[PDB]
């Protein structure tokens, strides 16, 4: 299974929601730039890079199609996102 | 080595523009990148990466392959539907 084998990440101090800009790295082969680690009273996540759509909204520009899958880079990202200063 | 392009979806945009299509990939049946763009460079066609416009009036590449087998297996399978495309 598709694995985060890289973390890169530079923390934000401000009391913003945005505590983090983030790349991340798939099996040693493809880097996705531009996550971010959130904060907000309902918890600490991870978000995918994304662009407002011709509504409107805004929309990952790459995600996984699982879950269970974003759970595991969420983790990843948070465990690196702790260990930094 | 790679992941393999699992899945392309493309649509083609008629322009004499250098932009030619749209496309969506999906890696292992597992990740989805959006707004890859299949560009007319000077030496033909080749596949660019998707492509944020900052605030300030330049781009950032949102995702790109980091090794030479991704490269080639990511411009490969997204011409090939390309060019099976009227």
């Amino acid at each position: 299974a598709m694995k985060v084998t890289d973390v890169r990440l530079r923390k934000i101090q401000t009391d913003g929601r945005m505590k983090a800009l983030v790349s991340i790295t798939l099996d040693e082969a493809f880097v996705i730039h531009d996550l971010r680690v959130i904060e907000g009273n309902s918890g600490l996540f991870v978000a995918m890079p994304s662009k407002r759509t011709p509504d409107g909204e805004f929309r990952d520009i790459a995600h996984p199609i699982n879950s269970d899958m974003r759970q595991e880079i969420q983790d990843a990202v948070m465990k690196v996102y702790d260990e930094t200063d």
